């Protein structure tokens, strides 16, 4: 067992494998959460025992407890390029408000009079071992497990109301993770994933994690010389060309009624439809 | 429920801290017998709690972080007027906004290790605002009322991974020991207007910051009100305000930094003190901290 998953309602979610069939199995029996304590257990249990579930639930955050998001920015070598821009020197870090964490085909829910929404798949990192100055050589043994992950990114919000990213960054819903949480030897060389986005079935992403400009061993490294990584902290690490801000003759933005698709290879698939603002009352999300 | 507002703390070593309140002679009083830990849904419970009926705590144990469950930190950039005078800076027309990393919040007093080969740590004596209501689109009139309790906060900087390695703000602002917060929660009662406070920082008994809230540029209310548009605040968050002048980095005619062996000491009016001892770098190992 290697995709390891949170079914149910928001804050109501039980933890999950999947099966070779592709159906879920409740864990409850073996961990009562799925938590990176809990993945040793989770990891041991015997697949065949456990019950399938019902229902056709829907698919939390795979993990529960991510305690912070680092979020990494220009991170592609061919969307370095075709946005005429240079090949950083070292990577930029910015913070995802935790707040904006969602469910994997959760309602993304656009801003006040948003206009600059914008799409970002990405490769998700979550941190199984304490990462403080950790070396090049031994940044992937730290590593939990992979997520799809979609940045999604307000441009205005981002850019035009200060130099700092994330004020576009952490809106409420703009952070879909999921729908598992893939163990490495699952996945492999996380550098060779190939990588999609469409919007309402038009293909906007296309890539593969190969040409990242910093790997995720490079960047847990760097990382950890600034900002120590906790067991369960997630590492969003870039994305590849495509966004809806670089189309060209003109600029693409998400509207109401949007259906973004995403998937990366080993990771599954998201899906999630896009609303007009409104306010989301006491609703705590993640 | 009474409206004289509390002290809260939390003492003891990493770890093992303990719920108190401070009395009107500044002991720490034990409220493990009327709630099991300082967080933000047990402060009903504890400020109904009758302060001389609680055991007098013995000894002088350290003080932890005066919240537990601190989610996240929200940081905003110039904000005091005088500052922005000194620094020759624009008034701001709306509030810069960064996060500090979670990692590097840790008590109040406790040892601040510089980064590797860091020669541009500074210090930012500010007022940190724990949310206690949900902030989503609040707004001015109401962003008060959500509000828990206020804290002293160093906002500890290194400059040059602030600056110099990027446009990005928080690589020099998430270090590990970069943000002790407190010795204490103070209620908004207590507190009065977070507008009238006096603050101050020094380093090696040297006064470097002085200032008052009442030239901050963005008061507390519209920094919630705004903040709450791009980023719901939930309970227990920590919206840390500015800094008066006086960094480091703005001396003349040079710029003045951390080294291994710098005191910084701080206050903030009915916020208590701080007091932080700097070291050269270590490997921190798995140490845990906040
Ligand atoms: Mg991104
Ligand atoms: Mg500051």
């Amino acid at each position: 067992g290697s995709k390891f998953c949170r079914f149910g309602q928001r804050g109501q979610e039980k933890p999950g494998i999947i099966d070779a069939d592709g159906n879920i199995r409740d864990l409850s029996g073996v961990v009562p959460e799925l938590t990176i304590d809990a993945l040793a257990a989770a990891k041991g249990a015997d697949i065949a025992l456990l019950p399938l579930v019902e229902g056709e639930p829907r698919y939390g955050v795979p993990v529960k407890g991510i305690g912070k998001i680092v979020a990494i920015g220009l991170n592609y070598e061919d969307h370095a390029i075709e946005s005429n821009l240079p090949i950083p020197t070292e990577p930029m870090m910015f913070m995802k408000a935790l707040s904006s964490l969602n469910g994997p085909n959760d309602e993304v829910v656009l801003p006040k009079n948003s206009t600059h929404g914008d799409w970002e798949v990405e490769l998700g990192v979550v941190i199984g071992e304490t990462c403080r100055f950790v070396s090049e050589d031994e940044a992937l043994s730290k590593v939990a497990g992979y997520v799809l992950v979609n940045d999604v990114s307000e441009r205005f919000n981002q850019k035009q109301r200060g130099t700092q990213w994330s004020k576009g960054k952490g809106h409420d819903t703009f952070c879909p993770v999921g729908p598992w949480l893939v163990t490495p030897d699952e996945v492999g060389d996380p550098q060779d994933l190939d990588v999609h986005l469409d919007v309402n079935g038009e293909r906007m992403q296309t890539g593969n994690t190969k040409t990242m400009i910093f790997n995720v061993a490079q960047l847990i490294s760097y990382v950890s010389e600034y900002i120590t990584l906790y067991p369960g902290d997630l590492m969003i690490t870039g994305t590849p060309p495509g966004v809806g801000e670089g189309k060209k003759p003109q600029a693409i933005y998400l509207k109401a009624g949007d259906v973004m698709e995403l998937g990366i290879e080993k990771l599954g698939t998201q899906r999630q439809q896009v609303s007009e603002w409104r306010h989301l009352g006491d609703e705590v999300f993640g």
